[PDB]
């Protein structure tokens, strides 16, 4: 059930560092086909002859490269920076905000250049210490559920947990976490859980781990000493959500009882798309029941890219009071840190 490769392309020069060398050895020794391509940004000869084929063959494909922006984005309100260890991934989350964000590709990408990318992440520590400083390695991936093939996340918990005023953060809608639990992350990374009502999760996540297996996998982390967390995304206003989001806290607190609950984090992202996820997700996912109706939400402009549709403020305020009173009704202590 873990994730493996169907294709391998790997970019010449990350053969040059350790875990390019291993991912080689490693996937030649399996047999998986493997390619070569100059630049990890432009993959050639992906199988398929129409579009969907093309992006459902992309999901099965890694690649393996060298990051040389190594300048990490803002990742707000979540951290402060997004640490980049990878970019895709192989679930097909038909509402997926990643499919639609600019320059995103739907192949799975690594990096293997770890000691330049912790180098400039100690940097931007160094730069605002003594403050805290918390890094996002699941911005534009599900990091955790590649991990088993790189173990790099691994290294980042322990690169992390080894700095005096730097904070690791990520989440993940898969359960392979049992090579982590191990790693010296010296309470300085908060390991979370993307949750969703029964709803959401049966029609719109298919390629991820079940809510048992999500639970379960909270569970191993939380034994292992890892901060706990959960982030309730995308809030979703389908037919009976309001007692679908309670009957969700109302099983999270069953399956978590016993636990010590005390520094557990919740997150809140209501559903939002953007101007092309119509034309976008309709191709990819055709007989989805996501409503992606713009005439009944509010946009908000863009900055320097495009903008989003999100709920019209009565929505989106009647969705955050609702989830703060299940999240204070079943976990009391619990710390909600944003909505957004
Ligand atoms: C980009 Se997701 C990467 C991390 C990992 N693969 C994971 O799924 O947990 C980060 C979070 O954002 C949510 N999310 C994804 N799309 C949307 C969306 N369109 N609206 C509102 N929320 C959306 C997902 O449920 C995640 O909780
Ligand atoms: S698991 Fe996360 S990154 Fe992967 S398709 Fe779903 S929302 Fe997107």
């Amino acid at each position: 059930k873990p994730f493996v490769p169907k294709l391998v392309y790997f970019e010449p020069e990350a053969l040059s560092y350790p875990l390019g060398k291993e991912l080689y050895e490693k996937f030649t020794q399996m047999g998986i086909k493997i390619r070569e391509t100059t630049s990890h940004n432009q993959v050639r000869g992906i199988p398929g002859e129409t579009e969907l084929a093309r992006y459902r063959n992309a999901k099965s494909t890694l690649v393996v490269g060298v990051r040389r922006t190594l300048k990490f984005d803002s990742s707000k309100p979540s951290a402060e920076y997004a640490i980049p260890l990878a970019t895709g991934c192989m679930g097909h989350c038909h509402y997926c905000y990643l499919q639609t964000t600019l320059g995103s590709k739907p192949y799975i990408r690594v990096y293997v250049n770890l000691d330049d990318i912790f180098a400039q992440a100690q940097k931007y520590i160094n730069e605002r210490a003594p403050e805290i400083t918390r890094f996002e390695a699941a911005a534009t991936s599900d990091i955790v559920g590649i991990d088993h093939l790189t173990h790099s996340l691994k290294k980042a918990i322990e690169f992390i947990g080894a700095t005096d005023y730097g904070r690791l953060r990520f989440v993940t809608k898969y359960e392979h976490v049992d090579h982590l639990l191990d790693a010296r992350h010296n309470g300085k990374t908060r390991f979370r859980f993307s949750i969703n009502s029964r709803y959401v999760i049966n029609h719109f996540e298919p390629g991820t781990s079940s809510f048992d297996g999500r639970l379960a996998a909270a569970r191993k982390v939380a034994g292992a000493g890892y901060k706990l967390g959960f982030v309730v995304a995308p809030i979703y206003r389908h037919e009976g959500w309001e007692r679908g989001y309670f009957e969700l806290f109302q099983e999270l607190a069953r399956q978590l009882e016993g636990m010590d609950l005390s520094d557990l984090t919740f997150e809140l992202i209501q559903h939002r798309f953007t101007k092309p996820a119509k034309r976008v997700i309709e191709q990819r996912y055709p007989k989805t029941r996501l409503d992606l109706d713009e005439t009944k939400r509010k946009y908000k402009w863009g900055r320097y890219g495009i903008g989003k549709y999100v709920y019209r403020d009565e929505e989106a305020k009647e969705l955050e009071d609702t989830m703060r009173r299940y999240i204070e009704q079943f976990f009391p202590g619990a710390y909600v840190q944003y909505f957004t």
